[PDB]
């Protein structure tokens, strides 16, 4: 039993599903940090290594590594919804509201390993790494990204 059978079993069939739905269906990967260890990458085009595993029509889940002190930018997930697993160390989510064309941060808390986020529709946030490990997580989204937006902190 390992990654993507867990993926097909867990996932494959959800339709329309929550973030509420979404979440649960990652606390549901069993020894989730160990199965996804072959699936992390290292930064390439972004100051954090970021890898896609798994789409279909409704999701997309996605295998992330944020090196010490590297942070997202600051963006929402177009129409989409997402939420992520921590595999292993701590991030900081910082929550954003538009201040027009910009955004101005609006909460930041933490998630530890086998915590959850959740990004509901039109949600900002960035994600960082204010420790001195890394910090791997899994993302789900969905649909599938399309429209993601970056915004310029104001
Ligand atoms: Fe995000």
């Amino acid at each position: 039993m390992e990654l993507y059978e867990c993926i097909q079993d867990i996932f494959g069939g959800l339709k329309n599903p929550s973030v509420k739905d979404l979440a649960t269906s990652l606390k549901q990967i069993p020894n989730a940090a160990k199965l996804s260890q072959p699936y992390i990458k290292e930064p390439d085009q972004y100051a954090y290594g970021r890898n896609a595993i798994y789409r279909n029509n409704e999701l997309e889940i996605i295998v992330i590594n944020i090196p010490p002190n590297k942070e997202t930018t600051v963006h929402d997930h177009g129409q989409s919804i997402g939420c992520a697993m921590v595999l292993e160390g701590k991030l900081l989510n910082s929550i954003y509201r538009s201040t027009g064309e910009h955004a101005e941060l609006s909460n930041s808390y933490f998630v530890h390993e086998g915590e959850c986020l959740i990004s509901t529709k039109g949600l900002i946030h960035k994600m960082s790494n204010p420790t001195s490990e890394r910090m791997v997580s899994l993302h789900v989204y969905s649909p599938p990204l399309e429209d993601m937006t970056v915004f310029e902190e104001q």
